[PDB]
């Protein structure tokens, strides 16, 4: 889930593109902060938003993750990325969640939308708001 102050895509740029740190337990502390809980796992994808904006203009496949929603795409190219899980959870305590990162290069699939009309930037009217697969 979301903070209210968040469109879809801001929230995509903040759990999958800007790891603060390249220490999960670290980066993470932003997402679970957010959402007032450890996250079990999460991915950061070593890529730029504009990227991931230019793959939403790869054609459209189904979403492996819900073969009813065909608003996905394919990235084409592999990107390195990390992989956070959490080793120790603290939900009286979220500071001290802890995490394992794991390094890998991957293909991935995203799903995007029109952007929010209201509060995202008219530069881009299509945006990532899901990252659906990594592979």
């Amino acid at each position: 889930m979301k903070p209210p102050q968040f469109t879809w895509a801001q929230w995509f740029e903040t759990q999958h593109i800007n790891m603060t740190s390249q220490q999960c337990t670290n980066a993470m502390q932003v997402i679970n902060n957010y959402q007032r809980r450890c996250k079990n796992q999460n991915t950061f994808l070593l890529t730029t938003f504009a990227n991931v904006v230019n793959v939403c203009g790869n054609p459209n496949m189904t979403c492996p993750s819900n073969k009813t929603r065909k608003n996905c795409h394919h990235s084409g190219s592999q990107v390195p990325l990390i992989h956070c899980n959490l080793t120790t959870p603290s939900p009286q305590n979220i500071s001290n969640c802890r995490y394992a990162q794991t390094p890998a290069n991957m293909f991935y699939i995203v799903a995007c939308d029109n952007r929010d009309q209201r509060r995202d930037p008219p530069q881009y009217p299509v945006v990532p708001v899901h990252l659906d697969r990594i592979i």
